[PDB]
């Protein structure tokens, strides 16, 4: 353990350079994250640090890290039995100890403190796969793992060479090992190496700092994130998107003001009673089914941790094969073969007992899912976000915008007016109704959710059931549940319709006509909320730069041919997007609001380079420019 400290944090000068480094935020990756010692010590070092030293400048710790074959947290926790001196600190590790997905996994520890990115797989594999905005954003670097005798496979020039592109200049890397192939490798890399005594009994170890600014990359500009160097955003909203989003700024030191058009939050589609928690995953479609795992978990995490009061109840959700076509869904995502943490198929024989009730047919179940209240959620995210210094103004409905000089000029109704250094459009199905944003590949889908009385029989439904539309439990609050998934395409109609009603109740019945308890639904009293999604093909989410549609087809026009010598994506500056959240969004909102607010912050996003460009707002005309 001493032994830990005097190489990677002496070897990066982490005790000196601390209280010296002239910003919010220090940033670390490493090799591999084993058993998360390394991690530990130097959380344990920044909390001593932070104590000892109120008021310098660094109140931020973000960790980036690879394992290739994560542990199971009972081998975990008894790893790090062998340390007692740092339990406090592996204990909240192993409180959000991520499943073992593929892809990069956020953990929020400390109350944002200590930002933890684990990224499972094989390092080497995923340099590649990194995002830009990871380029030149690594402080210190600890190259550590097995000896490079013993275990020469994981030390290559390829490592090197990113862990090179990754180290901003005048950043630092150390290691143990003094072996020579390494030091080279590293010099070629563009590292300056220096050997320095090992620790105690063993040999010298190697420590070096990136001494030049190399040139960045920029692999594919069409695709690239930028963010801003200003620090004070507005934002239009009032759904969970918005609020999400305001945490995720505030935490970063920004200054941040809402502009909502209704009188109170959550009137949008974030206003329903109950909603569904659970990932959307995709056999034949990559980055949709990467997202929304990673996404998933992460949400889950971060609702735990969020110090809100919400109503909510992880029960699990069960989606139930009633036909062919779900079946087959399901079928396929079974075969995919994934940790039955996260799914699990279910037998019509366990149905009954795992939902308490009996659909004579087989199914799926998604364990650490359930339903939540996103308008409570909304509304209290909100109030916290307040108390968080957020500055909030209802009734002001944004007709449109326009850049001056430094700014943006916010013309609102009723002849109010803003002006702010930065503006996120995270206003729902309306967020195409600005000439900046009015060729967007969105569009609005209305819809019903009916509020249904519970009953002695359908009280003892334990799961949300996903079939055709989706029944939750009740929510004991109120005693009634939701039951809903009225669609319409192209209609931003909230008005109650009794043909959606009935059509709710239908669904159901239709989906199981045998079952006895499916019946005791009744929508008789007319009660349902309404409102209107914002969707995509694809469903997923467009979150980022707002693009520049003229720009982008002029620049661009030929591409193809073109590939190279290409501009940055045009793009309107300082203005953002948060939207398209789908039927989906209690799910993709936290993370998002973490990409979007990491991007803008100029910090490491939590996300492939992939991934990221299927959640890219000049998606469609970009991939219809690459061809034609
Ligand atoms: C019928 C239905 C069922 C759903 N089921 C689920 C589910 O099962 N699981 C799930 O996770 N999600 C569900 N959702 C919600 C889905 O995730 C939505 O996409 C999500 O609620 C979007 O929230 P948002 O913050 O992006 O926009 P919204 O919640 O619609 O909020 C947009 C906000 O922007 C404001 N605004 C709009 N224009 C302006 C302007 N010009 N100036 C100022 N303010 C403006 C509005 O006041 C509004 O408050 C459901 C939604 C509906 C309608």
């Amino acid at each position: 353990l001493e032994e830990t400290r005097y190489v990677f944090l002496g070897g990066n000068q982490l005790e000196v350079r601390f209280p010296e480094h002239p910003h919010p935020l220090f940033v670390v990756a490493e090799s591999g994250f084993g058993t998360g010692l390394n991690f530990l010590t130097l959380w344990q070092a920044f909390d001593q640090f932070r104590e000892a030293h109120p008021q310098a400048q660094l109140q931020r710790l973000h960790f980036i890290s690879f394992e290739k074959f994560p542990l199971t947290r009972a081998d975990l926790a008894l790893a790090h039995q062998h340390w007692p001196e740092l339990a406090p600190w592996a204990e909240q590790l192993q409180a959000q100890w991520p499943m073992p997905l593929p892809g990069c996994h956020r953990l929020l520890l400390d109350e944002g403190r200590v930002t933890l990115d684990l990224w499972f797989g094989d390092i080497n594999e995923l340099t590649s796969q990194l995002d830009d905005s990871l380029n030149q954003k690594v402080d210190a670097w600890f190259l550590d793992g097995f000896a490079p005798a013993k275990n020469p496979d994981m030390w290559t020039q390829n490592l090197f060479n990113a862990m090179a592109r990754l180290a901003r200049p005048g950043g630092t890397l150390a290691t143990f090992t003094s072996a020579g192939f390494v030091r080279r490798g590293l010099q070629d890399a563009g590292f300056t190496m220096q050997k320095r005594k090992g620790f105690g009994r063993k040999r010298e170890m190697l420590c070096g700092v990136m001494e030049q600014t190399l040139p960045l990359p920029c692999s594919a500009p069409w695709f690239n994130r930028t963010g801003s160097s200003k620090r004070e955003a507005a934002i239009i909203g009032g759904g969970i998107a918005s609020a999400l989003l305001s945490l995720a700024l505030l935490r970063r030191g920004w200054q941040v003001t809402l502009y909502c058009a209704d009188e109170a939050p959550a009137l949008g589609a974030s206003g329903n009673r109950q909603g569904a928690l659970y990932p959307l995953l995709s056999k034949h479609d990559e980055a949709l089914n990467r997202f929304f795992s990673n996404a998933f978990t992460f949400a889950r995490r971060f609702y735990d941790q969020l110090p809100v009061k919400f109503d909510h109840d992880w029960c699990g959700v069960t989606q139930l094969g009633w036909d062919e076509k779900s079946q087959h869904k399901i079928a396929q995502m079974l075969s995919m073969d994934l940790p039955a943490e996260l799914a699990v198929a279910v037998e019509a024989n366990a149905v009954e007992q795992i939902t308490g009730v009996a659909t004579n047919c087989s199914g799926i179940t998604y364990p650490q899912g359930g339903w939540l209240c996103p308008a409570e959620l909304t509304r209290n995210v909100l109030e916290l976000a307040q108390q968080q210094g957020l500055q909030i103004y209802y009734q002001y409905q944004l007709q449109n915008l326009s850049r001056k000089d430094d700014c943006w000029l916010l013309n609102f109704a009723g002849d109010q007016q803003a002006t702010h250094s930065v503006v996120v459009l995270a206003n729902g199905h309306q967020i195409s109704r600005f000439s900046q944003t009015s060729t967007l590949p969105v569009y609005s889908v209305a819809g019903q959710v009916s509020h249904i009385p519970t009953t002695p029989e359908l009280a003892e439904l334990k799961q949300v059931l996903c079939y055709d539309g989706y029944l939750t439990p009740q929510n004991p609050a109120n005693q009634h549940h939701c039951i809903g998934a009225s669609y319409h395409r192209g209609s931003e109609d909230t008005a109650y319709s009794e043909d959606d009603q009935q059509q709710n109740r239908q669904r159901l019945i239709d989906c199981f006509p045998q079952a006895q308890w499916a019946k005791e639904v009744d929508v008789s009293d007319k009660e349902a909320r309404c409102g209107v999604r914002c969707a995509t093909r694809d469903h997923l989410p467009m979150v980022g730069n707002v693009p520049d549609y003229e720009a982008t087809l002029v620049e661009y026009a030929s591409l193809a041919e073109q590939k190279d010598e290409a501009v940055s994506a045009p793009v309107f500056d300082d203005l953002f997007m948060f939207a398209a959240l789908g039927s989906r969004g209690l799910c993709s909102a936290p993370l998002c609001a973490e990409i979007l607010a990491a991007q803008m912050s100029d910090e490491p996003i939590p996300m492939d380079a992939s991934t990221l460009a299927a959640l890219n707002p000049n998606r469609l005309w970009v991939r219809k420019l690459l061809k034609g």
